């Protein structure tokens, strides 16, 4: 359970972000200890933020293994009286977390919340608080790392992701320290909503630590009271006359107070409902088509760290560009943007970090004995945190399971069915399930079709196939969509793009050229738009973002219709005029 | 014998350059026959230009096959008192010439001068003059072609280059009408030159038709006879006392004057002697030290073709930049700019057009029945015109065989021992002769060392080999050129570069910015500085330059010190400050 940390009349709220020491481990941090010490001879390293550009040093954007964070903790004494949790909103990829030289909690996957009690008899008049951050990826890791897969010797052991975005690490989301009653406290709440003519049913369960009374009370924004159930235990549910439902483009979130004992507690919530059915993705019973992008978290200088004036000027951007919609492409991004999201009634597809199950592009699902991938297990509890974090978001509408495995090789289907049924067995909305399905020669044997409710389709008919001949583009387009469209079940792209340079400009086709952008594009709607069950367009990318170096990476990832500074490329305009003219609903109905 | 035509009391010099008509081949074009009338339904081209960058159809940018182009000739009847030749600088890549629909001569070769008689019985009062260019490459054209070297099918059929460079085509240079007297005129003259003490002795060899009287005189510029022989025959020798000898960067051109019969012909002229003397290269025998680039016949819009104010921008900007010397990579260069090198000192190395002799990159150099490159013939063919072409020039200081042919394959010195016999041969003055070598892993098998007098490299340590590994770049650089610089002969880079887009920036090592390019020069002038044997460095390229598409050429190649249009990087002005503080003689004495 992890509820986002608000400041309630139950509740501090201390945030710990800011300049804190940092040192790069070499090879005797641990054995040295330097947890137990103020650390010596450290740089410093502003918090929340990924680490690795914010010098000039490639030793330390390069850095293979361990780095140590720390600061002071002098907290105020009259907080003993209540419980005092640590929450690490997210530390990318793994984390060892020490109070006073005692290591208080660990974990793994650099992308999800995690929070640990600071037992009251540790507490000193002064104290220090070390995170040890760990950015060392292979076969076991969420993404993936790859391990073996004019030949030259590297200088020094270097991380080889095995996906097309840098490994950014470092405390990347805010550290905070809250309270909340010692005896008595909301420990997680669920809710989910049912339509009855205009009347809302809203069924609720609330989880909650030691003995006392559970109320439960619904408020409009203005501030009046909707509905109210007191000393209602566990679960129950309760009705809104006349709700406001929740809309793309056109939010509306009431709020949902909590009480138990002492402690308090307010949830945004938004209501609405979201159905496949046939070949349509149904928001409040109406057919959408989804028009919008796969994102990254990624600024600069910060890289992946929370960034929330550039989180407001992306939505912004968004609804200039008559957008609804985004893929937190490839892991989840921050509670903040989810928030954010919510308020603002942009649809989210929430995927877990499950990039780069993909051996071959041995065995991708041969048995761990016998080299196969290594993740199934981490892959379970990505889903369960990831659906726990944000099963009450209006506007997540459909949940990614990963991106790009081998899912058309053998061992797939055995390695994704128990995570699809976990999916669904802890959502408590029973919203749809997808994985992002890889361009693959073979892919009528994809195990998506075995598995999912919209099959998302990754295509780059005008680039990595078809370059600079987009009259074939078209046609190979063409084949394999009708194949999709054949089957009678929503499809959509989540990517498709084509690497572009802001200022590179030729009016006769030629890739990386802001017009053959703009022909890419053109190219592909001429055979989407013909086909019914074809309900969204997410490009790749919302922006330019950076990735590892290599002879096709034009410093980063150039798929953006956007440049890493949010400026506008050709594209970005053509996207403006298309989308100006397609309705969120009944373009297909 | 293809002497440069000028404008001489015996010889009219008639530019034809203008604006053509022009048309696609649609397949029928020779059997209808196009050449004998009028073409209808036609275009406009400027010549001397490529056409494929003029209009903005990709269908014409990426033509496969031939076109036609066409102009009216109506020429004064009293040129029929003379000898009357059509001379065609260069036709990319093969051409057929008619005149009032009959063929009068065909030439395989895009980038050496041809010439045809035009018949007077041929001349009426009004004259078609039609030429046919083909620009289909394969096994058997240098350059060469591949054949059958996500799949798809391509809309239409194209070349396939064995080469990184736009396959541009077209009337390259100019096409001049040109007379000479009937009876007796000059066809060619060698020069070669020996200093003994300080009086030059010249050697010439006249080559003419018909029967007359040969004299040869020489002048300086300002116009002093310096030495005369009247009646001589097609051999002698003469004198110059007190020569002033041509110098890289500090040219001297003497006029010498050639009469026979009727018949009159100024060759401008520079005397230097070239010769490879243990580690060093000696020009006047001294050791130079190569500074300067490859560089290309590339400019927008005319592609390849003649660019007179881009040649005088170009060479400015080379002595701007402190350079004394450039590569005709991978093609001879028009006589405008070899005459301009002789004006200006700057040293070339002339390269034939043998670039793509490689089948692996069936072995390349089987025999032709059994799948072999078919190059041979026209190899030998190229390397006597073009040495019959650039002979005389000062400037020319090394002839190139090929460009990163297979040359650590068996058959390779069995292909290239004929061509070294030939070139050698050939050129009366017996410079150094070398190929341009290929990075390659077995490279102590590379056949120059067994046939060049100048081992001359191309090689990408810290670009397709240690990309962002600059550490790596100078361990695995040193490894190597220790080897070539115990060979105890002159070695140097004919290329190395990084391709680098211009606005592109970062402090921290990352290919594609203006950073990096810099890095990877000063990594590899850090293991060449200290190798006694190397003798020059050229980088690739002197500018960015239009290249096939494809998912590694942001917009062509963009290895350039400058911009296509001559802005320079950051780069480039590290090369002015390098080459402003090293000699062009004796930085390795
Ligand atoms: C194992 N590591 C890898 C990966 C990819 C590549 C290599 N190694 S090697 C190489 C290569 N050769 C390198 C040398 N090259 C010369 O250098 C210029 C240039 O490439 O910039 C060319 O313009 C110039 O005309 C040529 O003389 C001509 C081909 N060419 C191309 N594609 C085009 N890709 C690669
Ligand atoms: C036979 N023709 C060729 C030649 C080269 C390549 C292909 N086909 S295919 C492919 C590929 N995949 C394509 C799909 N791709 C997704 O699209 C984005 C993107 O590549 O822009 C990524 O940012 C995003 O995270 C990924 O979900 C992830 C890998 N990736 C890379 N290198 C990285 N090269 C190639």
């Amino acid at each position: 359970a992890m509820l986002y940390p608000i400041l309630t009349q139950s509740r501090m709220l201390i945030d710990l972000s800011g300049t804190w020491r940092f040192k790069l481990d070499d090879g005797s941090g641990f054995e040295k200890k330097w947890y137990e010490k103020t650390l010596d001879d450290a740089q410093l390293m502003p918090v929340p933020s990924s680490y690795n550009d914010i010098k000039e040093s490639a030793d330390l954007r390069d850095h293979y293994g361990w780095v140590f964070y720390q600061r002071d903790l002098n907290i105020p004494a009259y907080l003993k009286t209540q419980r005092i949790v640590l929450r690490f909103a997210a530390v990318t990829h793994s984390a060892k977390v020490y109070v006073n030289g005692t290591l208080l909690c660990e974990h793994k996957g650099g992308f999800l919340p995690f929070e640990t009690e600071i037992p009251e008899n540790l507490i000193r008049d002064e104290n220090l608080l070390t995170v040890a951050v760990d950015n060392r990826i292979d076969h076991s890791t969420l993404p993936v790392g790859r391990e073996d897969e004019f030949p030259y010797t590297p200088t020094k052991k270097q991380n080889k992701p095995n996906f097309d975005f840098f490994n950014y690490c470092g405390i990347t989301r805010p550290v905070k320290l809250y309270t909340t009653p010692k005896d008595a406290y909301i420990s997680d709440i669920t809710l989910t909503s049912s339509l009855e003519n205009n009347t809302a049913r809203i069924n609720y369960k609330i989880d909650t630590k030691g003995s006392a009374h559970t109320a439960i009370g619904v408020y409009t924004k203005q501030g009046v009271c909707v509905a109210q159930t007191e000393n209602t235990g566990t679960e129950g549910s309760l009705t809104i006359e006349n709700a406001v439902l929740w809309e793309p483009l056109k939010p509306y979130l009431y709020e949902v107070k909590i009480s138990f004992g002492e402690d308090r507690y307010t949830l945004p919530y938004g209501i609405r409902s979201v159905a496949v059915k046939g070949n349509k993705f149904l928001i409040n019973n109406k057919p959408f088509y989804f028009k919008g992008y796969g994102k990254h978290e990624d600024t600069f200088p910060a890289g992946r760290g929370l960034n929330m004036p550039m989180n407001a000027k992306d939505i912004s951007l968004m609804k200039w560009q008559g957008a609804n919609s985004f893929r937190t492409s490839h892991y989840p991004y921050s509670e903040e943007m989810m928030r954010l999201c919510d308020e603002e009634g942009i649809v989210v597809i929430d995927e877990t970090t499950a990039v780069g199950v993909h051996l071959n592009f041995v065995n991708t699902f041969d048995p761990i004995e016998q080299g196969g991938i290594r993740t199934q297990s981490h892959h379970k509890e990505v889903i369960k945190d990831l659906i726990a974090r944000d099963k009450n978001h209006a506007c997540v509408v459909m949940w990614s399971i990963a991106n790009e495995a081998d899912t058309g090789s053998k061992g797939a289907y055995e390695y994704f069915k128990p995570l699809f049924d976990l999916a669904r067995e802890l959502d408590p909305q029973k919203r749809p399930c997808t994985l992002v399905s890889l361009q693959m020669v073979n892919y009528k044997e994809d195990c998506t079709i075995k598995l999912s409710d919209v099959f998302c389709l990754n295509r780059y008919y005008g680039w990595y196939t078809c370059g600079a001949d987009l009259q074939a583009a078209e046609k190979m387009c063409r084949e394999e969509l009708e194949f999709w469209n054949s089957l009678g079940k929503p499809f959509m792209y989540t990517e498709y793009g084509a690497d572009t340079v802001m200022g590179l400009h030729d009016t006769t086709d030629s890739m990386f050229t802001e017009e053959y952008q703009v022909e890419y594009y053109k190219t592909n709607h001429k055979v989407t738009d013909t086909l019914d069950c074809f309900i969204g367009e997410q490009v790749w990318n919302f922006a330019d973002f950076a990735t590892s170096q290599g002879l096709i990476r034009v410093q980063g990832n150039k798929k953006g219709l956007f440049t890493r500074d949010r400026k506008p490329k050709l594209a970005a305009h053509y996207f403006k005029e298309r989308w100006s003219k397609i309705p969120d609903f009944g373009y297909k109905k």
